[PDB]
RNA sequence: AUUCAGGUGAUUUGCUACCUUUAAGUGCAGCUAGAA
RNA sequence: AUUCAGGUGAUUUGCUACCUUUAAGUGCAGCUAGAA
RNA sequence: AUUCAGGUGAUUUGCUACCUUUAAGUGCAGCUAGAA
């Protein structure tokens, strides 16, 4: 999996159907709001999920909740590193989706952290696929609330350039 | 599994055929006699296996050993929880075996001790049965003396309400 | 796994075809040179692998490799015990290979350095025998230089007794 | 005797794990404490 | 209540693993630093 | 940004494991040392 953003454009447009869809862009922003890459892929459906930093609240999200996959340090569990917010996850047209550029990234704290948040998605790239996938099953089922509304975003998402 | 007593006459019917049965009642006994639920379940036989508290010679019984299974609490091996008498289990029927009432048990250091014991044999289910199944084949292969008379056991023991 | 030996005759014959394979004798030997009990037994080839003391340049080695397995005591990895040397393992003969009669050995360092040796060699017989696999494998597809030549040696070492 | 097989990580120092059935990057150190 | 089943290690003290679906000697200690 | 999905344990607070393909209760804490 890999590290995206996503046209500011797009981020509006799908805000139009469904405002838990994330915020792309706020002046407290210092670098740009970045997604994960293809945590899920079904129904020829490619969904990406938006990073955080941390929050108080994160302490009571447990690791079995398919609301989040919490990130942090490779075997150093107390270097919490933010988490996956799987309940905002949106699907994504190849088109205004952009891979960062990390081959060109000075090196920076920043950087340096999206590295060590890199590697420990790698090596749970499948908790991370398993969980997205059983959020939106119950997310559609009708029995889960407050996510963003997959149903509808599938519907409308791909009449973008319209 | 779970935690099961024995009518007297049938234990007192076993005892006909085979002394190594357990004892039912002894004066000494503060609760009942009391047996593990389905150890082993072979040829439509089902079998229950006595719980024994502490004695001095449960040191020298090594884990791999046939004889028995040592409880203790999970996690907590210091705490022993006295050991399941493979050797002397016995084939039951359905009418002269009886659950404990353990919704119904009185909050008491026992009832405490058999939960404690209940979820390390919930936790080792298999080895359980595993141990029970050899124990038996060899025990029947004559390959193993001093354990209940399983051949013979189950012989004779249907034949109970006659 | 075994310690073998063996004959001088068919390793000056196999050097006759490649000078890759082991030196069965050297003035500055102690004990003969000893070789690990069929590594590879495939299309009714049977290998055995020359054993060697350390070396300078084992430390560059990395355990990865298919050149070489890296010995040591069980559990004490800074016990170096020297390596097996896959890249020269050869095909022989029943009637030229002799097991080196441990039974009888006078209690030394070295009978004692063997007895180390054998158990890590008997835990791990199969990353061994899987080793050997892959590097004949590989060695055959001409994708490996500068080992034993399989191909040739597996051609040649039955005409030994003509 | 025969003096480091080639790969897997948007990064990878040490070891370890894995791939070479054409596929594969884990784990423990170190380093880091970044912020959406 | 009923006082420790045998075995698998060219060697193996304690425990453990494992085998007794015809099979099975792993791991931790302990001892060992040995040489091709 | 967007402030804890519900389950699996004759019992289970905290965490965790597992299940969510109709399935699934592990492990570490803590509590506890009961007796056949
Ligand atoms: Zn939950
Ligand atoms: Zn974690
Ligand atoms: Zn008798
Ligand atoms: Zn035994
Ligand atoms: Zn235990
Ligand atoms: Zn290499
Ligand atoms: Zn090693
Ligand atoms: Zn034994
Ligand atoms: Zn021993
Ligand atoms: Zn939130
Ligand atoms: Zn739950
Ligand atoms: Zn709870």
């Amino acid at each position: 999996m890999k590290f995206y953003t996503i046209s500011s454009k797009y981020i509006e447009y799908l805000k139009e159907f469904d405002d838990k869809v994330p915020n792309s862009e706020d002046p407290t922003y210092q670098n740009p709001k970045a997604f994960i890459g293809i945590v899920l892929e079904i129904q020829g459906h490619k969904y990406l999920a938006p990073l955080t930093s941390p929050k108080k609240w994160h302490n009571n999200v447990k690791e079995s909740s398919l609301s989040c996959f919490k990130l942090h340090e490779n075997g150093v569990p107390e270097n919490q590193l933010g988490l996956i917010n799987l309940k905002f996850m949106i699907p994504i047209i190849e088109a205004e989706v952009s891979l960062l550029d990390l081959g060109n990234m000075p090196n920076t704290p920043y950087k340096r952290m999206l590295y060590k948040q890199l590697q420990f998605i790698r090596a749970n790239s499948d908790k991370i696929a398993s969980k997205s996938d059983t959020l939106r099953n119950l997310v559609l089922q009708g029995k889960m609330q407050g996510t963003c509304n997959f149903s509808l975003l599938e519907e409308k998402y791909r009449d973008f350039g319209k």
